[PDB]
């Protein structure tokens, strides 16, 4: 599959370069996810004056070396072909018309049309199985002349057919055989969007990516990584090409050969993905989408889940689907870091940490949850307590998902603690920057740093004199976020305040030999981006609230998470949105397990569920992933 692609001259001094095979991509257990497969083609080249009777002889020689699909043969092909495949039949067909042509009373055109109008009935079926074989090669040999090469066979070129034809090129004028490599995907559709694509050789480096690939020393004939993993790890997955140099003189005789570089295959790239976990998640996600639709969520259009190991940032799984009104799924794994959503209450753990670090609230501070009244008549209240007055902890705020605790916390951060009937503070610019700085430190707002292109950090709108938006940011209902951000954030809680870069790459192998990993080259680490600016008591208080949400009778997550095979903890979020001016919610979920020494963390996002008086338990998808992963 070694195409050249360079021949550089100098001192009567050619340097030719030969391409090398691409590195594989394996999962964390070694299972091949992306491989190379060989593809052969049989090609012809049509000359200035190669006859119609010559190509009919080269084709007949070929039907003994290859088998041919007899599609593509039009009836004009069969009709035309039948004329040579019995001249004295066609001469019996045009008895009269031949004399008119000889008298010059009809032209060759008229004659031709009249003959090709003159059979299709019983005596077109005169074409044997082998005749159609030579016609299927003939039809491809007249595609569009000049030295451009038409392909005869592309798919199902067997190696037997490839060897037979290659060793007969001396008896087959214009016939040629090529060999080329394509990516092969043992697991089908799974993660194809994360894996990405290489250019198709006919493509070369794509126009949009060019100049960038040329500033590194590559050629426009080269095949290169176009998107996502193939692009990100392009220069570890590409080989070192075989570079030959020759020294020649007078008319062309080489007087010295010198192998500049023998070549090496690309390095194998091993990912953090566990493809068995990945398939199990995709299976549960599909069943959960279908169950939620059966319970009324037939406008829900996105469902995304990220599964991480919070101690090192490893992405163990990453799945997303888009859902049309009929339940049909379109794969969208990349939505976890390229798409942003209003996530609602699940951010409140970050809000509390921002409150503590600016001394706006104390660990364990109790406040009264109740409807708040602001100037002119604007009210704000917590879902669990629309009509009453309850004194609650910060960890009971997380358990209940108290809006009003976070509102009071944000006004304290704004230097304007709540009093009934107050007017909202006029300039919240400084409070807004302080609240975002707190959320940034757990991954809410900045790019997480994933080793894939196109990560978005979410839509971040100005906070100057819009205190209503500012209070909303404290409950996840202003700036938007990616599921990976949600996941980085809950992982920072799970691992005691260390915000780690998520990564899907895990290691790079100095692969030399076919189908053998070879020694380890380099590791791909989830680096620590920062530690949260909070004490150990402060982090443990959010952790305690998260455990209470999943395990106390009144936690919003009690229904889905109280019975996990190991103890789990996390936070739910619900945000009121609109679609085509109809009311909807987004539902989010974050969590980790086991509580005591977390080894797995996750985020889940559903968009445009029905507004709940019936509360759907889409968190069950998280309960099921936890239960599967800790089966043994």
């Amino acid at each position: 599959g070694s195409h050249y692609k360079q021949l550089i001259k100098n001192d009567e001094n050619i340097t030719v370069n030969e391409s090398v095979p691409r590195g594989r991509i394996l999962d964390r257990n070694g299972k091949v996810l992306v491989d190379n497969a060989s593809k052969m083609s049989i090609t012809y080249t049509r000359n200035r004056k190669t006859s119609q009777k010559e190509m009919l002889n080269t084709a007949k020689k070929l039907t003994d070396l290859i088998k041919m699909d007899t599609d593509k043969i039009t009836e004009r092909d069969k009709k035309d072909f039948w004329i040579q495949m019995y001249p004295s039949s066609a001469k019996k067909l045009m008895r009269k018309e031949q004399l008119m042509l000889e008298d010059g009373s009809i032209s060759q055109d008229q004659f031709d049309t009249q003959l090709r109008d003159k059979i299709g009935k019983k005596q077109l079926k005169q074409l044997t199985k082998k005749d159609l074989q030579v016609l299927a090669i003939y039809r491809e040999m007249n595609a569009g002349s000049t030295l451009d090469p038409q392909t005869i066979k592309n798919e199902d070129v067997s190696e037997k057919e490839y060897a037979a034809v290659s060793q007969q090129l001396s008896k087959l004028p214009g016939v040629n055989t090529t060999m080329d490599w394509d990516r092969k995907y043992p697991y089908g559709d799974t993660l194809r969007g994360i894996f990405g694509d290489v250019s198709t050789s006919t493509e070369g480096i794509p126009k949009e990516l060019t100049e960038q690939y040329l500033s590194k020393g590559y050629s426009r004939n080269d095949r290169v990584g176009k998107s996502y993993l193939e692009y990100q790890y392009e220069d570890v997955l590409k080989g070192t090409k075989k570079q030959m140099k020759y020294t020649t003189d007078k008319s062309g005789r080489v007087i010295s050969s010198e192998v500049l570089n023998p070549g090496s295959r690309g390095h194998d790239l091993q990912l953090t993905i566990d493809i068995d976990l990945q398939k199990k998640v995709e299976s549960l996600l599909e069943k959960q989408i279908s169950k939620l639709r059966s319970q009324g969520a037939k406008d829900m259009d996105n469902a995304l889940m990220v599964v991480q190991n919070p101690k090192n940032g490893d992405i163990l799984a990453i799945a997303g689907k888009q859902i049309d009104k009929q339940g049909k799924l379109k794969d969208y794994d990349i939505g976890n870091f390229t798409a942003q959503y209003t996530v609602g209450s699940s951010v409140k753990g970050g809000t509390l940490l921002a409150g503590y670090q600016n001394k706006a609230i104390n660990v364990g501070e109790t406040m009264v949850d109740e409807p708040l009244k602001f100037q002119g008549g604007l009210t704000k209240r917590s879902y669990f307590n629309k009509n009453g007055h309850v004194s609650i902890d910060d960890k009971q705020a997380l358990m209940h998902s108290s809006n009003v605790y976070m509102f009071k916390t944000a006004l304290k951060l704004a230097g304007d603690p709540y009093t009934s009937g107050m007017s909202l503070p006029n300039n919240i610019a400084d409070a807004g920057r302080k609240l975002r700085k707190g959320l940034n430190q757990v991954g809410l707002g900045l790019k997480t740093g994933i080793d894939l292109p196109n990560e978005t950090p979410g839509q971040i709108e100005p906070l100057t004199n819009n205190p209503g938006n500012y209070l909303d940011l404290a409950i996840g209902q202003y700036d938007t976020y990616t599921p990976l951000q949600l996941s980085q954030y809950v992982s920072t809680i799970a691992n005691d305040g260390y915000r780690i870069q998520p990564h899907i790459g895990l290691s790079i192998y100095e692969s030399t030999n076919k189908d053998e990993t070879g020694p380890l080259k380099r590791k791909i680490k989830g680096n620590v981006l920062n530690k949260v600016n909070n004490s150990n008591d402060e982090i443990k208080e959010v952790q305690e609230g998260f455990k209470m949400a999943f395990n106390e009778k009144q936690g919003t997550g009690y229904a889905s998470f109280r019975n996990t095979v190991v103890p789990s903890a996390g936070k739910t979020g619900t945000a009121e949105v609109f679609q085509d001016g109809e009311p909807r919610v987004n539902s989010t979920y974050i969590g980790y397990a086991p509580v005591d020494d977390p080894k797995l963390s996750f985020s889940i996002v559903y968009t445009n569920q029905p507004v709940p008086p019936p509360w759907l338990n889409g968190g069950d998808l998280g309960r099921d992933v936890i239960n599967y992963y800790f089966k043994d």
